């Protein structure tokens, strides 16, 4: 079973396929290739998945009829684990954790993130749909801020997708279900283990909203994700965690602590190939602060589209950037504008 | 061993020092990380320093939360407090030097309107201030006087404790949160009923905290907290947000009957370069400010401050003109750190 | 131990303290004074701490570092305690439960309180803040039914702040958590226990609220203690107990059993030695039935500055009467007004 893992890690496997009826697959650059000659029976392919689970996983995994969940092998690296039972047969498939890490200029994201990798402290927000690169541009920025800065940076993750080495600021990376019972317990530890920049993996409740707020009043760099489309329906679903008594409260406390929201779009070049990160940003301005602290997030939209001079730009504008540049197509950025019409307008205006 | 990588700390000044895999064992000296020794630890080295500092009982909860934080006592260094870690199935710790010497009000050179609130009777004070402003420091230091100065008792809840004083005239009761209390809202719950005279809540983040601090002072105690805000006007716009709407009319007039003072602290670089000063900004409830809190006119606070320098209030170009004067700051620092840049060059002028 | 707490009883301490690194020290008229010469060492506060507690409330405090309880010692008294941890040690306070009950006019209170007291069935409700002197004025009220009435008063406490004796009724005092599981319990077997009135320590929810409406229903005197500024804010806060499917219901009951509603203030004495109760008396007329009846819980306000015949009064009816007595002064009067202007307007007018 180790040779297997090794194999998939000298090869570049993105995944390693262990089920009955077929022999050790890896999807190797997209495509499934078999590793040996013989397929896995039924008993060896229940004898290798419970072979990886401890006695309350292989419990977990006979009661749900599921279980997933994360390994680290010494000297080779980590993998997440997706276990299943199919056909009533035991079946798992095994995701490699990656560590080489994309720079912010190999993603061709804009300049302001530089800026925003660089900052001391404040709420920075990834939004964005489900796979749409929020986690694959954060670890590509923490790479950045990890490689300019001096420092110790703390990561909670649910799962890990990418481990940074230690760089110029000292990482630790800490995953939900194997480094901390859950997102609130760490998140309560990592003030108390003097980190310089903070990054929740996600912030699903409200628990997690508060020390996300805390972290950055006491002076540390808190970055965090969350899935919404644009900036104003993630400050929406973000109100929405607390009771209306609190708006009043996180009104002001978000006009005060936030730096920026990075909304990320996903569009495919023209030459269908591969697909371009599309990036929304707005940046905290004190017209965006008294926007904020009155909540009238409906007033956000159109200044964004005013104070490009500043660092901000919506979808329409990053579009408008991306299709002049000729990394997209005429029909892509209409089909992926949030107005059609207005950057149908933008478009012809120059 | 170990315990020579503590005395390091203490004679070097150390804030924090950091124990994990893959990085030397370094320390946050005047907030950057420097290493302490040329070769990093390793995975066996590392678990075998954490686990060391636990007894059986702590490596049992260790090992089963993964997660630990504990407090020690080294004999003839000084205390420290440490936040292990699991980090990438890695162990990890976090010490925090702990300090006991508690300066004087003499010695950070404070207003003598801090003296005579620090003997109050019954109110309600808060320390506003960035993060980092010496809020803490500087009420410990006043903690101290009113310790040294009095009889009494004094219960303290603090998340962390930053100084440790020991018992003079006033018993002196220290609580931190998450060792001697689960909450805030537990504590101050029960400081009600352990017979204190003062009360110093280390911060308030939540409504709850401001409404045991309000009832606290109604009973006769003195009530100290912190809260992060730059000046006194915005302090209590920060205070008022954390109650709904229709409770700020009798938020405003709890206030304008409890209140005794508000005092923002800056730090501005002395001419020399070596070190920094504490900027007081001083405002006393008198009766025009207690009307000017009932009704909510937070905006007349600025106004009323530079007209009442007798009393004991001061404004923060009011106190950078003391100081000006004093030769304790260059002319080029009083400008920079003014509200009003215009208006402490015309008081300077003047 | 047991003659440290004949000692406080024969010296009338109000608080004793039992914390390492001080000795035993006893609050006697406000004043912490040292017991013994010796301070108590770690272990001997760990053995008399752990001493009075039973196997399970050892249990519970070693596992939330906090345990609050209540102790009687036969032939002594009664005393509550709040153990706590400091400092990693452990700790105690311990508070006597008061026996010599203060009358009706030694608290200076209205007339119409007595009238009240004598009152064979109804609702009777104390609103007021925290430490607003509630249950130290119905503990007084509690004395005068007591001693001019012949029958059985129950009484349901958490805790019990005084211990009445038996005078001309038979007195019943039951503690939450000692003499009874919970509020509902012993209020589901209050009726059941031949009462003639029934004092409810305090209204936290709906299931307390049904209990204390149906036994003024069945002809009994019932009273009971809620946190609320004034009578409109603590009905605002009752009907909120309910959904609002029951809340015609429970406008038509509050209309049709209640007697008064009476919240308490506590303001200073001119001479700053002492605070004086500023008691709102509000009278169920017909007229005031109406406006509960139909909800109009605004409309009350104006109808109590109309009415002072009949007994009601408001806060600023009662501080125009004790400010025209001289039991307090003219800028605390308009401090402590409901409205500043309408009290400097009944005190300008005469």
């Amino acid at each position: 079973f180790e040779k297997l893992l090794r194999l998939m890690v000298e090869k570049g496997g993105s995944d390693l396929f262990i089920t009955a009826g077929v022999p050790p697959s890896m999807k190797v650059n997209g495509r499934v290739m078999p590793v040996t000659k013989t397929p896995l029976s039924p008993e060896q392919t229940r004898e290798t998945v419970l072979g990886v689970m401890n006695e309350q996983q292989r419990r977990d995994f006979a009661e749900n009829h599921e279980c997933n969940f994360a390994i680290s092998a010494r000297g080779i690296g980590r993998f997440r684990v997706s276990a299943f039972y199919q056909r009533n047969l035991v079946g798992m498939v095994l995701r490699r954790i990656e560590t080489n890490i994309p720079t912010l200029e190999e993603l061709k994201l804009p300049e302001i993130l530089k800026k925003l990798a660089l900052t001391k402290r404040g709420l920075v927000i990834f939004v964005g749909a489900t796979g749409t690169g929020k986690s694959t541009s954060l670890a590509a920025m923490i790479g950045y801020r990890n490689k300019n800065s001096t420092g110790h940076i703390i990561s909670i993750e649910d799962p890990i997708e990418y481990i940074h080495q230690h760089q110029g600021c000292i990482v630790t990376q800490r995953e939900v279900g194997l480094d901390t019972d859950s997102f609130e317990v760490a998140l309560k530890n990592t003030l108390r283990q003097a980190p310089d920049v903070i990054m929740i993996g996600e912030v699903r409740s409200r628990e997690t909203m508060d020390h996300a707020v805390a972290f950055a009043e006491t002076g540390h760099l808190c970055l965090a994700t969350l899935h919404a489309n644009n900036a104003n329906q993630a400050l929406e679903r973000i109100i929405h965690f607390f009771p209306a008594d609190r708006h009043g409260q996180v009104w002001m406390d978000l006009s005060l602590n936030l730096k920026a929201i990075v909304a990320q779009q996903l569009v495919p070049t023209p030459d269908g190939k591969g697909r371009r990160a599309v990036i929304e940003v707005l940046l905290n301005t004190p017209l965006a602060a008294d926007l904020i602290r009155k909540g009238e997030v409906h007033e956000l939209k159109p200044l964004m589209k005013r104070s490009t001079e500043q660092g901000m730009q919506t979808f329409d504008q990053a579009l408008y950037q991306l299709y002049t540049q000729g990394e997209i197509t005429y029909e892509d950025a209409l089909a992926h504008a949030d107005s059609a019409n207005d950057l149908r307008l933008m478009i012809k205006l120059g």
